[PDB]
């Protein structure tokens, strides 16, 4: 297990779409003042913090951007943790295929194609998953059909993976992004795939989620990973 | 046949994709305040509330929120007839598979996907038209397929029937979402299936239409359409 | 070859996806005026021009409503050049399936959908590259499965061509554009095609992109094409 408040370092245990609620009661009484005033009555954060969570917005677009704006692990977890209560549902929504807190990352992934895809497309994620959206099927060939692709073109493998990144902060933002850029800078790609295991127990019903997943398990093991490096912005996204 | 103007309650017949005009002459020249000031010298609507419609902005998307604002068919009939008689090609649109009317709901039939095209996606509609879109085919399986399933899992059955009304609000907002939401509150859900009817009717060629409308058909058919019960904003959409 | 800046006339050698620099080096230092400041010095420009290039907004889609807005070729391409030179990436993403620059149409093709896909989904256009994505293939058979269906629904080929234009201004506003719309005004379609051509030649893993240009290259050599009368905003779009 884990404790999410002591921890002074990001853990992926902690990630927002593991520590969300799992179910929710009344969402619309709840604000995010509410909430805070709770975790400071469970002795989680001080009384000063639940004052100061009027940092985030009204909306919930802004109250994302200063999540994602935070330096520090503490500070963002809280956020995130004030936030998912304030938006019990949020994350529950991935359990399924349709939902508000999905919209921007599906339609990123039926709009912006890989260009995988585009050189050979027999490979079953290409033409059944990203296409048909079927992605029942457990038994993707990944090795046999991308491999010596990739091997062959850096920049298709360069163009794939960052676009398999805008697609993660469109739909985890905050610390499980923070989480996966930070084993990415270190050279340590693979050490991000624990945490993808867990996301994918998490909705096993989301079946475009749990491909896009698989996808990105297997571009982080090619070699080409520990190679790649980060724009400026990414890295802006990490941690003082 | 129907008369819309005497017609004190709202009835299948009067909404408003079955109450356009099938076609237009020049678009750009007329104002919502010249065909209120035409509807007013048909008898039809008093010179005060055709000087009163003002109430539509100077925006579409600003007179379809305060048409879906109003809270009596008399005055909802009198915003969407004023509506459609400016945007004379608004549902001709719907008789093609493009169209600025049609932008928000094929967005979000494409990229928010249903939870039994997940579950199993052998059914026609899953695998052929949702994500194919050629929909040209007359014969879907929806019982052999989907029945058992959602006997089974009731919450998935919640969630595509939230889903499925959350795209008809988006493809057709006004009397014919709220002559819909109508017809479940009572718990009489397959009362509604005869203005879908006469909607399929109105647009032979809009594939994608046609199968998404067939799978609401099923839907509302399904024991579990009589058993659902509407969240806080779509009772709020309803009539005082 | 073209000298874009000595020519008075726009010819195709100088649209915008074609004049683009293929690649960049530091594109977060560069502005539209140090840019300008550098077209200056290479005497393709005045000093007076490149300080009036705040002309274009600090921001991406006002420089592009800008550029859309000019009424002559000099100024069209003044700012395209301006523009390209800061943005030089822009169409270098186009080399892929993904990339900011292609939201617009990719997004527009993936909802939108063309008549004849309804009609007949038989043909591997539809089936094949606008559904499952794969496009692939570098045989289509567009004659054995449209010719006839345009030929008797003239209607459908309106709706069908003013979409591909739809389109064809999302993915490449400005002199593309301008010199595609100019062709079909003059009744003369298919002399856009040797562009449509060399836009192929430009970006040969956009597969998407290359299967969309092709079915264009079809619609434009049908009868039907020089028959089709323009919509006022797109003669207003044109050059005075
Ligand atoms: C497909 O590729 C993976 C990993 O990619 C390769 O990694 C390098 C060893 C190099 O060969 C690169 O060009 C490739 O991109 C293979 O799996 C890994 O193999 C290494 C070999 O030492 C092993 O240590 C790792 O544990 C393996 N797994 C990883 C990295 O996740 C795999 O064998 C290739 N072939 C098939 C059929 O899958
Ligand atoms: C598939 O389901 C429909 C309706 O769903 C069932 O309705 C209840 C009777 C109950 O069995 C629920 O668990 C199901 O969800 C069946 O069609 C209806 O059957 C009833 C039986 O009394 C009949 O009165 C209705 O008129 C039928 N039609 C409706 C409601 O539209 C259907 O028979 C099932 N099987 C197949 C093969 O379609
Ligand atoms: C499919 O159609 C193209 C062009 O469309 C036809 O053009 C007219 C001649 C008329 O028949 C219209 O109803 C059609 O829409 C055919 O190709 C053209 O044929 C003409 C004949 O004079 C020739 O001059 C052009 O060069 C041809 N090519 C063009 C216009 O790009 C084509 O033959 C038809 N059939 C097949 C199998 O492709
Ligand atoms: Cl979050
Ligand atoms: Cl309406
Ligand atoms: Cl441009």
């Amino acid at each position: 297990e884990e404790d999410c408040w002591k921890n002074e370092e990001l853990k992926e245990d902690c990630v927002g779409p593991l520590i969300a609620p799992k179910d929710c009661t009344d969402k619309d009484h709840k604000t995010y003042l509410s909430e805070a005033s709770l975790l400071a009555t469970a002795k989680k954060i001080t009384q000063v913090d639940a004052e100061n969570v009027e940092i985030l917005g009204k909306t919930m677009e802004s109250a994302i951007r200063v999540i994602e704006r935070q330096k520090t692990y503490h500070r963002m977890h809280l956020l995130e943790a004030v936030f998912l209560n304030k938006h019990c549902d949020y994350y529950k929504m991935f359990e399924h295929n349709s939902g508000y807190s999905q919209v921007k990352w599906r339609m990123m992934i039926k709009t912006q194609h890989f260009d995988i895809c585009a050189l050979q497309a027999n490979s079953p994620f290409c033409a059944q998953c990203i296409a048909d959206n079927s992605c029942a099927q457990g038994s993707w060939e990944f090795d046999t059909h991308m491999n010596s692709t990739y091997s062959s073109k850096v920049d298709n493998f360069k163009h794939d993976f960052s676009l398999f990144l805008r697609i993660f902060e469109a739909a985890f933002p905050g610390t499980a992004y923070v989480h996966l850029l930070t084993n990415i800078k270190e050279k340590k790609p693979y050490q991000a795939v624990s945490m993808i295991e867990k996301i994918k127990k998490k909705f096993p019903n989301n079946k475009l989620l749990i491909g896009y997943l698989d996808f990105g398990k297997y571009l982080l093991g090619l070699s080409h990973a520990s190679t790649y490096e980060l724009q400026q912005r990414q890295l802006d996204k990490l941690y003082q």
